[PDB]
């Protein structure tokens, strides 16, 4: 499966960065095709081998960034693994919402959450917990209206009912920000004034402090706000405007969510 000849035989590399994982992400081009792709460089290790394994197994599933190829090469005198993936040129979910003016509606947020749920559903049914679902890892395939949302980065993935409930918590957090533009770290007025009863009820079941009480993915996907996302109200949301206004605090919000997820993966935690 993993190619053992030089990646640069098949791809022309850039110095240009597209992202940063727990391996950094480079733009590259396929030599035979010209196609723009993305390269993640991982230094070989148990953790790197597991990321490769889990992403490969997930690759091809609904709303997951596809792996095109894996190389095992020498670089700077070290063994490394290069993951080639489709180029997610639309970038980050919430950066795309921010750039809309254009009405962003509750029905639209419901389709995005359903998109993410279908990814989690696929993962959980193959007994993979992702464990780091967050803004940096939710990407669009292109900049056009028909771009597809996909999940990436299997660096914290694990193949526990507990581990799976950390993905469910992520889903609640992502849904919360999507409907209002700010994180849960109450449904305050006026941002939340006109939001679905159904949407607020689903968030509460996801953000349950007790992990054993959180909704499962099967239960998420069966919720009317997900299952019947196409008949959710088209009510104009504050999200894009708030994201725009709060843009100077966005890095802080990401850091907090990252910190929160890492806390959830510790073997032993404070009370
Ligand atoms: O594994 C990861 N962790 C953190 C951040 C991260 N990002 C990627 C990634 C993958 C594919 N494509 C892109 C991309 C392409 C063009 C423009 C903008 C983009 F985000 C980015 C993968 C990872």
């Amino acid at each position: 499966e993993p190619k053992k000849y030089a990646v640069t035989d098949d791809y022309q590399l850039s110095k240009q960065v597209l992202g940063l994982g727990v391996g950094k992400v480079l733009e590259c081009f396929h030599r035979r095709t010209g196609q723009k792709c993305a390269l993640k460089l991982l230094y070989d290790s148990p953790k790197a081998r597991q990321e490769v394994d889990h992403h490969w197994q997930a690759s091809g599933g609904p709303h997951i960034v596809c792996i095109l190829d894996v190389y095992e090469n020498m670089h700077h005198g070290k063994r490394c693994l290069l993951i080639i993936m489709e180029c997610m040129e639309g970038g980050e979910l919430f950066s795309r919402i921010q750039e809309r003016d254009q009405a962003f509606t509750e029905r639209e947020a419901a389709e995005i959450m359903r998109d993410i749920g279908t990814a989690i559903q696929f993962l959980h049914s193959h007994n993979i917990a992702h464990r780091d679902v967050k803004p940096e890892n939710l990407l669009y395939t292109s900049k056009e209206k028909d771009a597809v949302l996909k999940l990436t980065d299997f660096g914290f993935a694990k193949e526990e009912k507990y581990d799976k409930s950390c993905d469910m918590w992520s889903l609640g957090v992502i849904m919360y920000i999507l409907l209002c533009g700010f994180p849960p770290f109450g449904f305050p007025n006026p941002e939340w004034s006109e939001v679905s009863e159904d949407a607020k009820q689903l968030i509460r079941l996801l953000l349950k402090t007790d992990p054993t009480e959180r909704l499962t993915i099967t239960q998420f996907m069966n919720h009317p706000w997900i299952n019947q996302s196409m008949v959710v109200p088209q009510t104009p949301l504050h999200t894009a405007r708030v994201l725009q206004e709060d843009k100077d605090h966005w890095d802080e919000v990401k850091e907090e969510m990252t910190s929160a997820l890492a806390t959830m993966r510790v073997d032993y935690d404070q009370v």
